[PDB]
């Protein structure tokens, strides 16, 4: 990808991974 020295790029990672742990939090609760 371009542009992963900028921190924006880091940022987006941490997010999106995040956002997949809480959906399989959610699929375990009932």
């Amino acid at each position: 990808s371009l542009g992963n020295g900028p921190i924006l790029n880091v940022l987006v990672v941490l997010g999106v991974v995040l956002l997949g742990q809480f959906v399989v939090r959610r699929f375990f609760k009932s």
